[PDB]
């Protein structure tokens, strides 16, 4: 009997419940009490959901308030001296640790900033950085609980055994990194010092019942150093034994074959490893399984929404199968369903046609069921004919094939992603249109939106306005917007995007090709979720996506006025995207439609336009090689498709906040990028690359507003380096978060400090 397996479970709550709780304690609407018991009624509820649908492996230390490896720091003793100085609670270090703490001055007041926050992998989940220092005594926690030992515990007393899941010690140290106070450190270094907690913690879990342990070793699938790789064989070599559960070392997201020497002689009872991204490395994976060890084969996507084509994945099945026995091959999750929503029932407003394509959490424990069964020779007929016919809709779906696209998709060639002239020559034409001065002026887009402006946008989507009076509201606030930066003196303006409220699904809204949740949310950070467009089906654009309000922004003043556009690289990697057609092909689609709406804006006379892509290193593959290379040439030329059609006096600007090389490949008349917390080498690569860019001089995702003579200093650091004619003045990125007096003297400052740069040159 083939058994399936979960490698984790979503633990945001069908209805968000972990948000309203976590956010609830952090502002004093609820008792540390009331915090654990809403956890508890959490994991209770999603193991029985697992067990009620036959589920056979069923993760326990999945759950936590805000992320799993902080979850792990905190109970190796991994805290940095700084948190432990409040008389704080061991739950109230963790969430110092993630969320910092401010206390009040006796002492000046206390501030002390979060630990770093992390992209995992290639997800678009985001865990806390473990931190070491030379004096970091690794240790269980043992007053602050043991929280494998204690959700196992609590999940057996419902009648679930489940399998422990804890990110294993070459990952968790690989993936840490050393504290200001020890920068000479090695994280790996510590293996030694880790190792002994690591069987503690295993010993105390095969104590309390746990036969086996899912144990994460993610890091197999980057590019590693040989002295990294022959450590796994030293850490499970230590680790395995009587008194100890069972270990499946646990890989996803990739390709684990150039590491392959390295686990190739390990002492654990079996692997799992990603089937969905890398299925052609199962020959090779399943060529180095011992006797007795097991084969766990992920093949339900954990990180997108598309129901699972039965019959393609029993068939990845089937092919371990063959290769290592029945007895010795698990059904799973390709990675940990985090990645995914909770439950496709919450939808109440997609069309039963749509919502039959698709698969969140709680559908994906009865396809990973059905799967096994069927690969153990049941009778589950009608459940592949029920599949096998939901496929077949999806794939001749007029809605997944436009002919126009696809028509379209033939016409692009080297000349339709190349600007008329090169940049000296466009510089020249730019230069009589708009006669800049030297250090230029300009900011990143959006500014405050006042309490009035979000009434406002409830009371139009109930129609308690017209569609005329909300115009004339958020042309009031842009006027208001536009009339603050003319007094300060900047030279390059925008609109400050008051109608936007998500950078990427105002665009999608406004897209053939996407579909839209209503309860589709994935955790993004601590409490802080998103809810991504799904892209169904072939992208264009019907109409005028921005112009209006730009057009508005543009007319009452004499200042160039930026307009304002998520590019398609980012619309891609913040949606979930098809998976019956490439990334590639996914983002020229986006590039073409993006490229009629550049056209558009340049024609209502928007001739400033900038095109933001903060998730472009977000999709970088995840090892050197082709692939990568592949990805950064054709995320270029999809920026390219979108502003290439353009007159040469026309300036495009590209936001960013990457490898140098990149950035020139896009040929942006003037990039602004995050540069205010670095190398002073980055900088001279652009040395003499003609085109021109802003280094953020201040940062927005905090508040203490700098000085005049502040500015002036960091400019002139950034002049030993890189010639006065190409800098660009400006923020680190958008102002939507910060207060308007701040945002004022920030902004008035900046300014009074570029003119005296104009004085000296
Ligand atoms: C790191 N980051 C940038 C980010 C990441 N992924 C995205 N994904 C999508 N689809 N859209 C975005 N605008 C987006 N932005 C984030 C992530 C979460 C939140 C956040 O506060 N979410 C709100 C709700 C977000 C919303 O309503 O769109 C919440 O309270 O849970 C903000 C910024
Ligand atoms: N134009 C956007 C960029 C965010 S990356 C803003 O200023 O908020
Ligand atoms: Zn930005």
């Amino acid at each position: 009997m083939v058994q399936s397996s979960v490698l984790g479970f979503p633990r945001i709550g069908g209805q968000r419940e972990l948000k309203k709780i976590t956010e609830a304690y952090w502002s004093g609407k609820a008792t540390v009490e009331e915090l654990l018991a809403k956890g508890k009624e959490l994991r209770e509820h999603n193991w029985k959901l697992q067990q009620k649908a036959g589920v056979d492996i069923i993760p326990s230390n999945d759950f936590s308030y805000y992320d799993q490896v902080l979850d792990l720091s905190l109970l190796f003793n991994a805290i940095p001296e700084r948190y432990t100085k409040f008389d704080l609670a061991p739950i109230d270090v963790l969430f110092a640790m993630g969320r910092g703490l401010q206390a009040a001055a006796t002492q000046a007041a206390v501030d002390v900033t979060a630990l770093e926050m992390v992209k995992w992998f290639d997800s678009n989940y985001h865990y806390v950085r473990p931190t070491f220092s030379h004096s970091t005594e690794f240790k269980l926690n043992t007053a602050a609980g043991i929280k494998p030992v204690d959700e196992f515990n609590e999940a057996k007393a419902l009648g679930v055994q489940t399998r422990p899941v804890i990110l294993g010690p070459v990952s968790y140290l690989y993936l840490g990194k050393a504290d200001k106070d020890s920068l000479d450190l090695e994280p790996i270094s510590l293996l030694p010092k880790i190792l002994p907690v690591y069987k503690e913690l295993l010993q105390k879990l095969k104590e309390a019942g746990a036969e086996q342990v899912q144990i994460d070793e993610p890091v197999l699938v980057l590019d590693l150093p040989e002295a990294v790789q022959s450590k796994f064989k030293e850490a499970y070599d230590a680790l395995v034994g009587a008194d100890v559960p069972e270990l499946i070392l646990t890989t996803y997201f990739g390709d684990v074959r150039p590491n392959l020497k390295a686990i190739e002689n390990l002492p654990v009872a079996g692997f799992h490893f990603d089937f969905v991204r890398v299925p052609e490395q199962l020959d090779e994976v399943a060529s180095i399984l011992k006797d007795g060890q097991t084969l766990s084969a992920g093949v339900v996507d954990g990180r997108n929404i598309w129901k699972t084509d039965f019959a393609k994945a029993s068939a990845v099945v089937q092919k371990a199968i063959e290769k290592v026995g029945k007895d010795k091959v698990v059904v799973a999750t390709s990675s940990s369903l985090l990645h995914t929503p909770v439950d496709l029932e919450s939808e109440t407003k997609l069309d039963a046609v749509i919502k039959d394509w698709f698969s969140f959490a709680t559908q994906k424990l009865d396809e990973v069921v059905v799967i096994a069964k069927n690969v153990s020779g049941e009778d589950v007929s009608k459940q592949l004919e029920a599949n096998a016919a939901s496929i077949k809709a999806r794939s001749e779906s007029s809605i997944t094939n436009d002919p126009k696209v696809q028509e379209r998709l033939t016409t692009i060639n080297e000349a339709l992603a190349t600007r008329k002239a090169a940049f000296p020559e466009r510089l020249t034409e730019q230069k009589a249109k708009y006669n800049l001065p030297l250090f230029p002026t300009t900011t990143i887009g959006s500014f405050p939106q006042t309490k009035d402006i979000r009434i406002n946008r409830n009371k139009f989507a109930k129609g308690q306005i017209t569609a005329e009076e909300y115009e004339a509201f958020i042309n009031k606030e842009i006027e208001t917007v536009v009339r603050f930066q003319e007094e300060i003196g900047l030279d390059v303006l925008v609109h400050g995007e008051p109608e936007r409220n998500d950078m990427v699904q105002y665009f999608g809204e406004q897209l053939n090709g996407f579909a839209f949740t209503t309860n589709g949310w994935v955790q993004s950070y601590g409490s802080r979720y998103v809810r991504p467009p799904i892209i169904v089906g072939d992208v264009s654009r019907p109409k005028a996506m921005t112009v209006k309000e730009s057009v508005y922004a543009q007319s009452i003043t004499s200042k160039p006025m930026k307009g304002m556009l998520t590019g398609p690289v980012t619309i891609l990697r913040w949606s979930f995207p098809r998976d019956d057609v490439s990334g590639k092909i996914q983002a020229l689609q986006l590039g073409l439609a993006l490229r009629d709406e550049v056209n558009d804006l340049e024609g209502a006379g928007i001739t400033v336009i900038q095109v933001d892509e903060p998730a472009i290193r977000e999709g970088l593959p995840l090892r050197a090689g082709k692939e990568r290379s592949d990805y950064l040439n054709w995320a270029a030329q999809s920026f390219r498709v979108a502003t290439s059609g353009v007159e040469n006096s026309t300036q495009i600007h590209s936001h960013f906040c990457l490898d140098p090389n990149h950035i020139k490949a896009l040929d942006a008349d003037v990039v602004s990028i995050e540069f205010s917390k670095d190398d002073p080498n980055y900088i001279q690569e652009f040395s003499e690359y003609p085109n021109h860019i802003g280094l953020g001089l201040f940062d927005i995702h905090s508040p203490r507003i700098p000085s005049k003579q502040e500015f002036v200093s960091r400019i002139e650091e950034i002049l030993k380096v890189y010639p006065a004619s190409k800098f660009w003045v400006n923020p680190d990125c958008g102002l939507k978060t910060r207060g308007w007096p701040e945002v004022k003297e920030s902004l008035t400052n900046m300014v009074e400090a570029a003119k005296e740069f104009r004085a000296k040159y």
